[PDB]
This record gives C-alpha cells, structure tokens and sequence, in this order.
C-alpha cells in the first residue's frame, strides 16, 4: 500500500503504508523524507483534518490517496 503526499510547495512524497498506520507514523516518514518537524505537520485528506492518533484506515485512505501538508 502506498499513499502519496503533497508538502506545501507541491512536491510529491510516496510513502509505503499500511492501513492501521497511525498518522503519528506518516508524520515520522515525512520527517524522514523531507526534515519536516512531526509539530510543523497538519495533514488533510478529503478536506478532514487528520489526528495524530488515528489510522490511515480510519480516515477512508486506501491505495493511492493523496493527503496535503497545509497550515490550517
Ligand atoms: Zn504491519
Ligand atoms: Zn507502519
Ligand atoms: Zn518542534
């Protein structure tokens, strides 16, 4: 499973995923991808906020979901 995020300058991250990963482990990954703080990284899929704390699967991310780093 791999999903595919977009930092604020529109740059693609593909991460490989698993569905219960938490979003506090993709944030992990994009810090190692990119240097990005865990506490600088607001992670949106389908206009919802995402927390830390749930899974890719309890957001509804499958196979190829794109999720944007944004600031609000
Ligand atoms: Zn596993
Ligand atoms: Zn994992
Ligand atoms: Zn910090």
């Amino acid at each position: 499973m791999q999903i595919f995020v977009k930092t604020l300058t529109g740059k693609t991250i593909t991460l490989v995923v698993e569905p219960s990963d938490t979003i506090e482990n993709v944030k992990a990954k994009i810090q190692d991808k990119e240097g990005i703080p865990p506490d600088q990284q607001r992670l949106i899929f389908a206009g919802k906020q995402l927390e830390d704390g749930r899974t890719l699967s309890d957001y509804n991310i499958q196979k190829e979901s794109t999720l944007h780093l944004v600031l609000r």
